[PDB]
């Protein structure tokens, strides 16, 4: 029946990092990726600083020529892709590729390709949109783009949940293993939606903070003096393997994926239930779904976004589906250090989670300076907490009210 | 063993019509919906046609208010899944909203809501977006909506696969059936990129039909002079149901949902291999994913989008897919008279492949007047054949070279 799921390669870039590596040592160290943004001019804009790629070299992965030809976020997608499959050492043959695919989200997908279009269209005319705009800026390029330079002829496809794409792109990805659909998927999510009409957009909703002043402070998931997200760009990707799949080729396995839950509030647009019942109901899916006691639970990476209603909300369900234990587990948000990733969010905090299991250690909330009232949880504030992680869980939560958890342990 | 899943209802806004009845009239009709587009200056557009959705009322569905928050292709969406959960009789209640979930897709999503906010932008400045621009613009707002207008707690998610969304988007909705993660899901897709960015984009790729003097011919797939395909908007949704479920309340069920099969071409982003190599694996997966030989299948539902490269391939594939059968089985496209419905192009076409089966009618391919070297199958020219159809086969292909096929069976 269902086959085993284990994660034995990860592809990551970071405003902390441009791979896995250099991101989780960002991570543990409780460094803030977050600056005023360089590449463009913000001064009509109520936010100027966010969590963007730094240094990216799009040429140590794609010709100069292709580059050109993708929005950001694909090339974000491709590179995070790229490192996973070559973490992963595996060889891509004709006796396994129709097994091999690809499941690559966004949130927003190619915002600047299409800004940059809308301004050749509005500014000159229609013969002056690239011929690249379409399938340089769609959100199932990244499969698609993937699949063209490694040959992968698998299930290929694009989930697109907003702030939970990450985290629904690798349960599904791993149910298509499960299910025996393939035998191998590389699965994550990417976002780059840093230009005007995303930081005007997430503005316009009054979403993001404002702490112009001091950026790096701006993210601070529970804390009382919080005010909303703080935008951030790049990818995660993983290659998720069956079981007996990765024992055969002596792959180096991470982690299981146990556990997989999704579930709609059905309540608000933006705006989650104050008990955040729905991001219970979630949780406890992937619970029974992973065959665990929630006292197994050690370690979840939160969604924990800096916004008002959304820090409390997820505390509500987690005290809701724990009881007791909610005192035991160690809970944090990457996002203090990392920003809010949107699409990728889920992607790179299924690595971190991964992570947290390989080095027993639970990575800091950064800037928790006043827990607001009811966070009396161990939120990990200031400093990466050093203790036994058997279980680790990630939340996404999403405009629509869309849920999804993730349920990893150690692997023998 | 997996449950099955059979369709209790379905919903669409096409060019040919306002709901389903209205727009499989027109099919069976061989009526063509496209016309030159009213809504907008198309003077420096090389393509100034398409099928547009005519005198659609959002007022039937929304207040005036929820509706200014959603773009056209969310507004499709949500239309054509209430036309398809009113169909079906479906009575949501506290005993089985966890068990009832969401899969409504998109190809480009937003793209009108995204131009008309660039316009905004680049006039006045930042403080002129909407605060509802986000929301309101992305692919998962129609699950999103959906699911809190009508009390849905199941699995809520959205697919993007360009062409292939619609596909997608039910195949895997009934995997989520089949595997128990839900006993009911509303799946298809929607679409509105007729806007400048839309007509402009694929314009700007000459992947579009020229045909401006005679806007009903110009989709005429296997035909010598194809020029590429007619761009259309609208929307498909599905009431996917366990069995038991759907016999257990009496519900009228159409046809069975009995395979579903993805793959990757893994070749280039906007063509085809001239073989189909990557829809022959496609089709012969959904067709040992429902234990069917290729010759129970009576016809299939092409693809067919009127361009020079895909319409050939696609010839190739169900030549070696089905043997001597592909002169047997009738294959037709719908497209020849709906144009390219991009992500909604496979719901509305499962819908029509759905309907082919309830009514015994293979719908034509129009204006199929001089068939191209090796489109010799039954092609189903000019008009509707009524013959035996037990199994019906829907493809869709789309950019990546990503491939979903569905296979349907009559239902006793
Ligand atoms: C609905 C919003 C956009 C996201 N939801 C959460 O933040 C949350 C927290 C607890 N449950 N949902
Ligand atoms: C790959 C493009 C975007 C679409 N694909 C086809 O048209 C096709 C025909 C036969 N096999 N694939």
């Amino acid at each position: 029946s269902r086959r085993r799921v284990v994660i034995t390669g990860m592809g990551m870039l970071s405003p902390l990092g441009l791979d896995v590596p250099s991101s989780w040592e960002g991570i543990l160290a409780g460094r803030s990726g977050i600056a005023p943004i360089e590449h463009m001019d913000l001064s009509a804009y109520s936010t100027r600083f966010g969590g963007s790629v730094k240094g990216f070299n799009v040429e140590e992965y794609l010709s100069a020529k292709e580059a050109r030809k993708l929005d950001l976020f694909i090339q974000y997608g491709l590179a995070a892709s790229f490192q996973a499959v070559r973490d992963s050492g595996l060889e891509v043959t004709d006796a396994n590729r129709e097994r091999i695919g690809v499941s690559m989200g966004s949130g927003i997908g190619g915002l600047t390709n299409i800004e940059n279009n809308c301004r050749s269209l509005f500014e000159q005319g229609p013969r002056r949109i690239s011929p690249f705009f379409v399938p340089g800026s769609i959100i199932n390029m990244v499969s698609g783009f993937l699949s063209i330079h490694l040959g992968l002829q698998g299930p290929n496809y694009a989930l697109t949940t907003a702030q939970t794409t990450g985290t629904h792109s690798i349960g599904m990805a791993a149910r298509n293993i499960a299910y025996g659909e393939a035998d191998v998927m590389v699965a994550g999510g990417s976002e780059m939606a840093a230009c005007g009409l995303g930081l005007g957009g997430f503005g316009a909703a009054r979403a993001l903070s404002t702490r112009n002043d001091e950026p790096t402070r701006a993210s601070r998931p529970w804390d009382r003096d919080r005010d909303g997200f703080v935008l951030s760009d790049g990818s995660g990707a993983l290659v998720l393997e069956e079981l007996e799949h990765a024992r055969a080729r002596g792959a180096r396995i991470y982690a299981e994926l146990v556990g997989f839950g999704m579930s709609g509030d059905a309540f608000h647009m933006t705006a989650p239930p104050e008990d955040g019942a729905g991001a219970a109901r979630c949780m406890k899916n992937a619970l029974r779904d992973a065959g665990l006691d929630p006292r197994q639970v050690d370690y979840i990476n939160a969604h924990g976004t800096s916004t008002p209603a959304g820090d409390i909300a997820e505390i509500a369900a987690v005290k809701s589906v724990f009881g007791e234990h909610a005192h035991a587990l160690s809970m944090s948000s990457t996002k203090s250090m990392t920003g809010h990733l949107l699409g990728a969010a889920g992607a790179v905090e299924a690595i971190f989670s991964v992570l947290a299991l390989r080095d027993q250690v639970a990575p800091p909330t950064i800037n928790l300076d006043n827990p607001d009232e009811g966070c009396d949880l161990d939120l990990v504030a200031h400093e990466a907490k050093p203790r036994k992680i058997d279980v680790a869980l990630s939340n996404s939560f999403g405009f629509g009210g869309t849920n999804g958890t993730l349920v990893f342990r150690r692997f023998a």
